[PDB]
């Protein structure tokens, strides 16, 4: 038993980070196969990061002009282009260590862990959700962009996320692995801002039924609820709107606990209008949303990766 | 910015896991050079787990009474010995993937990364703290025996924990990696309980201080304490008394935030004493001790390993 904010082991991603220098700018690269794949905004001179054209700015680039370092080994670019967000990189070295991987672009709600890397090397590894803004609360600091965020799957890193900056909030924004922005934010230093967020309502409830299974308790009561009525005491308390297909989802962790969906509804409702009253769930004084169902069973149940 | 659980990246320890079979009990083993470390509770029958002896155990037990599997690799035993609660199987194969290392045994407060893991199979990673009482609250199940705790220094793996039991209350009790238990435990399944435990007050602090540097400053005030007078509203609080010694380790935190040490407390104690209030700390509502001063820094600094 016991709870934790549990990330995927991260050595089968520690094995592709490389370090991709151009001009004064260094960041981390991603080396899988015979490509290091990294934000295009490497390319970026500190005079037009305010509306840079990065196809004018790429065309007038060598391959040379990318340094790669992959630990203390130079690797050479035969080629390079620019799909979305993110540049390509060939090199004429394939990564030993390439994982059985796939790219994903993950909806909003979803978890993934971060391998925070700076120079090309790693510094900690944590478990995130995209959240509905589609900004993630991550730690970055100058130097992150490139880590990527991923999920395991038996022997598969899914790739799903990588860092390319930090909005004024102090949240951070970036892309899927082929380059395109979660949310609404672009490569250039404007005026963007994260728009309001809301909490994960399914992933609320994965936790509450996560803390039933390890013996929390205290916050079930007999009343149940309407999915309607839910979602109206839900709307009030910025929370998002929990589907027919979120109830679903809960219900593999509803079989195991023996508590309806909508009765465990019914004790996120009383929480939202009583709050906690002093006590706490799984170490927490706050309604966690950053487990998904699957990471509550992931977790519970002691699935392992290879 | 930003500031999350942090665990090390760990794809060292990964390298280093392995299956350990004997009878009918199956756990993880950690295979560092020729020798496979795992619980010596493996030896274990269902029948004689209330007061084992285990060197009478051991001692009817031969090298082939040992399944040893790393990955897909059946690893042969050619010797075996016990080293308090831990024993030692000698294998014929070095394992390549072995890391620079040291086996640590640490002080309460200080924190480390799990790497869980059932048949030898990483499962996810984590960060805890040795609590004041000597257990950790960790997520392990059944088959987690074994899993690791470890920190990573540069390019050292100092391992300081593997996990061998769960007492009543669902915390966790183990060995340093020579074996010994933190604190009064037995690897026998008596009336063992966790003892009072206490909160890391020099820990919070430190999490007080990477929350300045992150930019929440609500809880500052104008007020002092001394050290003495900080100590008599700590115990009240049930927190573990603060040293001059915990003063001078918090000093680049304080040097970096130009917030006195003393001056953090004053406000520690004016929120022991009225609570938060409603407000929220770097995303917790309650006041967090599972960072060390060393963890803020390195968080907050960037710093990498390899
Ligand atoms: C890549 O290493 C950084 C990561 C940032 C630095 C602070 N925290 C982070 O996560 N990315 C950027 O600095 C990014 C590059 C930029 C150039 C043109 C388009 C994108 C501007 N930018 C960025 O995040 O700007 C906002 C910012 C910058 C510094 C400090 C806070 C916020
Ligand atoms: C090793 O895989 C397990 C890990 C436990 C299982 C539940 N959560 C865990 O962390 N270790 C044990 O089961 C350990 C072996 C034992 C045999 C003689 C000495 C030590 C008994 N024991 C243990 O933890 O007993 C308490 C317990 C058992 C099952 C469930 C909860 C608590």
């Amino acid at each position: 038993s016991g709870f934790r904010k549990m990330a995927f082991p991260s050595g089968k991603v520690e094995g592709c980070m490389v370090q991709v220098t151009c001009g004064t700018t260094t960041l981390n690269g991603l080396w899988l196969d015979d490509v290091v794949y990294c934000p295009r905004h490497v390319i970026c001179t500190s005079e037009d990061m305010l509306n840079p054209n990065y196809e004018d700015l790429l065309i007038r680039k060598s391959n040379h002009n990318f340094l790669v370092q992959a630990g203390n080994v130079q690797l050479r670019v035969i080629g390079h282009s620019m799909q979305n967000c993110v540049l390509k990189l060939k090199v004429d070295t394939a990564n030993p260590k390439t994982p059985k991987y796939k790219f994903v672009r993950i909806q909003p709600g979803q978890t993934f862990s971060v391998l925070a890397c700076y120079n090309g090397s790693p510094s900690g590894v944590y478990q995130c959700a995209m959240r509905p803004n589609f900004t993630i609360k991550g730690s970055f600091l100058n130097g992150s962009c490139g880590s990527v965020g991923f999920n395991i799957d038996y022997d598969c890193v899914s790739f799903c996320y990588m860092h390319h900056m930090e909005l004024p909030t102090g949240v951070h924004a970036g892309t899927d692995l082929e380059g395109n922005f979660y949310g609404p934010f672009v490569d250039r230093q404007t005026a963007q801002a994260a728009g309001t967020d809301t909490t994960i309502t399914v992933n609320v409830l994965a936790w509450l039924y996560a803390a039933v299974i390890n013996g929390d308790r205290w916050f079930l009561n007999r009343f149940t609820t309407t999915l309607n009525d839910f979602n109206l005491v839900a709307m009030k308390y910025n929370y998002e709107p929990l589907t027919q297909d979120h109830v679903d989802i809960l219900g593999p962790l509803s079989a195991q606990t023996g508590i309806a969906v909508l009765d465990m509804c019914a004790s996120l409702k009383e929480l939202l209008q009583n709050g906690m009253n002093g006590r706490t769930i799984l170490g927490s004084a706050l309604l966690e949303d950053e487990f998904t169902p699957f990471d509550v069973v992931r977790q519970c149940s002691g699935v392992t990766f290879q």
